[PDB]
């Protein structure tokens, strides 16, 4: 793409040069607290580590600390393009790193293309760090490079693409062999073009139970012929295939259980796919293109099985899947080195999760195994509560775990905290968009961000928008913006001053607002000058399915508006809305942030169960917390009473949902605060869903959390409780919030109407 | 010591190992947003680096990013000790380059002897850094090693021990020439230790106009004169001498202006100091002992002018007081290097920031022999260092940045001072200088105990504590502290004090007709700690108090509102607690006091919080918030905000402040200018008041969660006479002796 190829080199830049940042941890606010940190009080620490070089992680950085060290020689697919221009690739490894595993990673860059002296450089900087994750180095360099700093370095050293993808080939392929019912040691495997992973997935399995000589080794050269050179590769030799007078992949693929090799644009076609033996293992992992088209190979062989790099197409081998969660557990033993051993742990463990059942979604996925599902989602939150402890439990079995863990339900524990503060949410609501789009009126046409976010949503075929304003207006503008959207086509305008059915529309509005102060002469007025009453009033007829409005104006004009023409949905009479903030607490939510301004004890009730049905949609655990200046009963303020009421009122029309108040903002975050101040709580962790008692207290904590928490884009002001798929936004609602907003309408208009 | 070497150990291990983290700073929330930081999207701001290398900083942390390596060969005063174990100095190394100057450090241990393999290893590390700094290595293999890294590679190499100190000595010694009315050509340095800073000062004085035949060097074996040995240093022969007849320090201190000591400790006698020209200036930089102490200096020569490496003694020469500004300089223009221009104008700007002129400063800042170099804290360092740095490096040309105007850089300099400004620090200080007596009314809670610990340790005040003898020694043995009773701290037995009836009948008359009897009076007495506290400061035996670490706010306020009273002129209470958020330091008001304020009750809170906060010396941005945005919506509680706006700029015209706002336009400028171009509020407030309790207390919760990297003020308590604060029942026992540092600083002047 172009469209996102451009968001993304500003996504590098603003609004600071770089991604990470070095911050502290310590304080530093006093004159005591410098000589704390350097002289003369640092001396103490350092003297500490003279006495006992294992007492390195106790006081420094080193006990969750790993380098990313390139030289640019193959960053990803771009080649070498200089070890200075893989920086940015470096500093995403880490970014990754501290997101999943909370892994502090340093971006190292050296400008060597010797091999040896890339090793000395790398050696030296043991004692930095306590890790070192061996990063986009081309072939052949890679494997004399790795081999030597694993013995010469007492830390592990690790390639995430030549061993890490390996681990995720290697157990895609044990898990598609209990599919098919096919033995390790009876499959004969083909491996295309000389990967730098082939060669780690051949080791791997083979000390699983595959027979050498079942694999056939083919480099892009040919089949590998022994004694065809005299001066070979060790890795050629190694995997030696005797000539067998067989000389293209066309001759070894027929009588052949498993397919895979980094290597090779598009080197299997649809005749070889026939060829293959029963139930066939396609491993396609070339960058560019699939060795075959997924739908290609299963129109010729239904039984099939086929694995790509690739997110679109199913079963996604991404490198993401494991090579953070290797590191967090060796970095929690101290692991010397990474054994083969903790590398086969760590196959288990992810095939281990695609068996284990799916627990707890608007968007629409399965998670049952099959041969849509052998290898684990790329983000699935549970690869840290499985990765980590089996490959420390293996570190220590094998020896070279310098700090015992005494107990595995503790540590498990602690992991257990970190998956629930990181949720993806919006990724599968895009996708459930994509199955089944609807049509959705944007009011504001004519506005800048309403037009960046119409061609977003027309690329990623998200919805069918419908911009109502001046057509002249909106003409003119995409042209100054550089769009490529067409009027008639990829979008309907709908011009305000200009329409056939404008009299039917007046009508119809008319007869809902004549006993609400609205003459005729007053209601044609109104959808000649106010979009949100037209868009409003083509919701109801059916003429769209939804409407996202709000984008300039006073939130209560357009909620007026939607108030009176579709009302509040059944079993309700008060509207909510909720706003949402990636919090280091998680993702975090606040009730009733604009429609009432002091709501009552049952007008909040309402609007926490509609909080919690909505966020268990989106595949988050509602664990609801009210607010209040009141501590459990310390002020007997009418407002902290009220709150006191709505608990009472929510415990019997859904007493399966775990909340529980009135309690202060920390004890709601904070699991630890609140255990002093109430044991017996029924909230468990930190909260997600925060209903606050009035508007005011909403709005200020919106407001002053979105700038000093952090800048997580996800969904804006949540309409709760109106009968037809209406949201209202804010003026500054930046176009990437409007965009996820229209998706959620979508989803929202994809449900019973 | 045993205890400032104790619980520096424990600094490093809680509450997580380390003293850094890598943050992100780019948002990671959504699959898309991780789309565009690593594949796919992050191939895009490579490939246009392999079209441009100038386009890194542009799109990576170098220009933001340096290198402090070290071997471990010469760790501060403890020698070479390992690579390893030189960590710990390497991490508060770059945490003090981004505290100070905002630049991100990662600390590199080489595991390297032979300077050979350390230059290669270092200079393949250039693509990573915008800069490298060395630190800790030991001489003369620092010589070689800079040396060659400088001009090998097209980054800057600075090292920090000897070109920092040797800039700070020469700003000293220009300042001090003026003190004493003498010409650079003229004056006469005799030099004592071949310290590595000592050279370079040398080699940086003559460029100012010392003259090399003035200059006289003592090593260990004698005098520097030439043909001492056929085969000599490098370095040490530049600055031989022709044969005078002296090899010993007593033959050429003689009639010496000035003298430079890298040696070990002693070497300067108080018979050497007689005998030295007028207005000696003696540069005893030593650690961790100097070579003449300055009292012994001062006794035989009153008019002399003194520095040493120590904190204790006055014009303390520290590294800090440069080394993060000079490199913030020289990447805002991206710098190949560190030159000489460069080094002669950051002695300039620090010499310069002695001379001009200037509230809680108690230390004068006027120009004399006890002042002759900057403060270590001072704010405006890098508001003049830098500049002066870029300013250099682009007449040099090394930079390959042009800032088109200074004035726009260093509003973006000053800013960052401003946002970060320590306001602890002074206050600290000021306590130190006059301990005042406090009390402490919940004495068996441990956090206050732990707390009046750090209090005797640092000195910042005399506590006297409330509760059970018995338990409290108890539990102080249970805790480990060293603190003895009687001693250190005085206690008050609740159940029997001799001045029992002395203190309920005090009570009795200040509240019979406010509800409480005489027997009320006296179960009160024994029962209440708070109470007791009150008296005390009343009666002038304590100076003034800090409680509520256990128990509701209100009932620790409404003892104090009683007794103490409202100060004159305000009929009103606040209640203030601090933040360290990413926009800046920021105060919240009323979190306590008044559940729902009037106007005239918000504004007198507004008032004394400006007060308040420019006594910490950080200049008040005042901002009214509310749900409506400068009357978007009409509203009693946004009506309210408007009237006290009106009133507060009547009582008060140089105050800052516009409303009503959201909370986002008191925080990002952008929102603000949009909204309202005519806002006479500037950049980003840092005084928020609030329309009432409920949504100040809601704000705080949420906000001491979401920036939990500051642990600074507690609840400041603004508006009763005498000095009081009441803190909550999470109170950390960081924040109550910080607390207690503030209570002192108030009462100094009643
Ligand atoms: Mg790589």
């Amino acid at each position: 793409d172009d469209q996102l190829k451009q968001s993304a080199l500003d996504f590098h830049e603003f609004p600071v040069p770089g991604k990470i940042q070095v911050s502290p941890t310590k304080p530093l606010a006093t004159q005591r607290d410098l000589a704390l940190a350097y002289s003369p009080g640092v001396a103490a620490p350092c003297l500490e580590i003279e006495k006992d070089p294992l007492k390195a992680y106790k006081y420094t950085a080193r006990g969750n600390l790993v380098a990313v060290i390139s030289n640019g020689t193959a960053v990803l697919g771009l080649g070498n393009i200089g070890a200075l221009a893989g920086k940015p690739v470096m500093e995403g490894k880490g970014v990754l790193f501290k997101k999943f595993a909370g892994i502090d990673v340093f971006d190292i860059e050296v400008d060597e293309l010797d091999p040896d002296k890339f090793i000395e450089v790398v050696a030296a900087l043991e004692p930095t760090f306590g890790g070192i994750n061996l990063e986009d180095i081309k072939a052949p360099e890679c494997f004399y490079i790795e081999q030597k700093l694993r013995e010469r370095m007492n830390i592990p050293v690790f390639h995430d693409d030549q061993h890490g993808t390996a681990i995720i080939s290697t157990a895609a392929i044990l898990n598609g062999l209990r599919v098919v019912e096919k033995n390790i040691s009876d499959v004969r495997m083909v491996v295309s073009g000389a990967g730098a992973a082939a060669i780690a997935c051949m080791n791997l399995l083979v000390a699983l139970g595959l027979q050498k000589h079942n694999i056939v080794v083919c480099d892009s050269k040919g089949v590998i012929y022994q004694g065809r050179e005299p001066n070979m590769a060790e890795t050629k030799a190694a995997y030696a295939v005797v000539d067998d007078g067989k000389r293209t992949l066309d001759d070894v693929i027929e009588g052949a259980d498993i397919f895979l090799g980094c290597s090779g644009p598009k080197v299997l076609t649809q005749e070889m796919v026939k060829k293959m033996a029963r139930a066939p293992m396609i491993l396609a992992l070339a960058n560019p293109e699939p060795e075959i088209l997924p739908p290609l190979a299963k129109e010729v062989r239904p039984d099939a099985i086929i694995c790509t790099g690739r997110s679109d197409y199913p079963n996604q081998v991404n490198n993401v899947l494991c090579f953070p969660f290797i590191f967090r557990g060796a970095l929690d033993v101290g692991a010397t080195a990474i054994n083969e051993e903790m590398k086969l742990a760590a196959v288990r463990a992810i095939a281990e999760l695609a068996h284990a059942e799916q627990s707890e979604a608007y968007g629409d996925q399965d998670l049952s195994f099959g041969p849509e599902y052998i290898i684990p989602k790329p983000f699935d939150p549970r690869l840290i509560v499985k990765i980590a402890p089996a490959v420390a439990k293996a570190a220590m079995e094998s020896g070279v775990a310098t700090r015992p863990i005494a107990d595995f339900d503790v540590y498990i524990d602690k992991l257990t905290e970190f998956v629930y503060k990181t949720n993806l949410f919006m990724k599968p609501i895009f996708s459930q968009a994509r199955k089944a789009p609807k049509r959705v009126v944007l009011p504001e046409g004519e506005e800048a961000r309403v037009l960046h976010a119409t061609q977003e949503l027309v690329t990623l075929g998200l919805a069918k928008p419908i911009l109502i304003g001046r057509p002249n207006v909106i003409e003119m503008r995409i042209q100054k913006l550089g769009l490529q959207i067409k009027a008639g086509v990829d979008f309907e305008i709908v011009n305000n001053e200009s329409d056939p059915r404008f009299k039917e529309y007046w009508t119809e509005y008319f007869q809902i607002m004549k006993r609400r102060g609205v003459t005729q002469e007053q209601a044609q007025r109104a959808l000649i000058s106010n979009p949100t009453v037209i868009g409003a009033i083509m919701v109801q007829r059916g003429e769209a399915d939804a409407m996202i409005c709000g984008t300039v104006g006073d939130y209560h004009e357009h909620f007026s508006v939607v108030k009176n023409v579709f009302g509040y949905r059944d079993g309700v009479h008060t509207a909510g809305a909720m706003n949402a903030l990636l919090l280091p607490s998680g993702n975090t939510f606040i009730a009733d942030t604009y429609v009432n301004d002091e709501p009552d004890a049952e007008e909040l009730a309402e609007i926490t169960l509609m909080a919690a049905e909505t966020v268990r949609r989106f595949g988050i655990e509602p664990r609801v917390a009210l607010l209040s200046h009141s501590n459990f009963g310390s002020s007997d303020c009418p407002s902290s009473s009220k709150m006191r009421q709505a608990l009472e009122l929510v415990r019997e029309r859904a007493p399966e949902l775990m909340i529980d108040g009135e309690m202060h903002g920390d004890a709601a975050l904070v699991e630890a605060i609140r255990n002093d101040r109430m044991p017996d709580s029924s909230l468990k962790g930190s909260a997600n869903i925060l209903v606050m008692p009035n508007m005011e207290a909403a709005r200020i904590s919106y407001n002053l959390l979105r700038v000093s928490s952090s800048e997580g884009v996800t969904v804006g002001p949540v309409l709760m409780g109106v009968a037809k798929p209406v949201h209202v936004l804010t003026p500054i609602a930046s176009v990437r919030r409007i965009v996820n907003m229209v998706a959620l309408a979508v989803v929202e208009a994809q449900t019973q109407p």
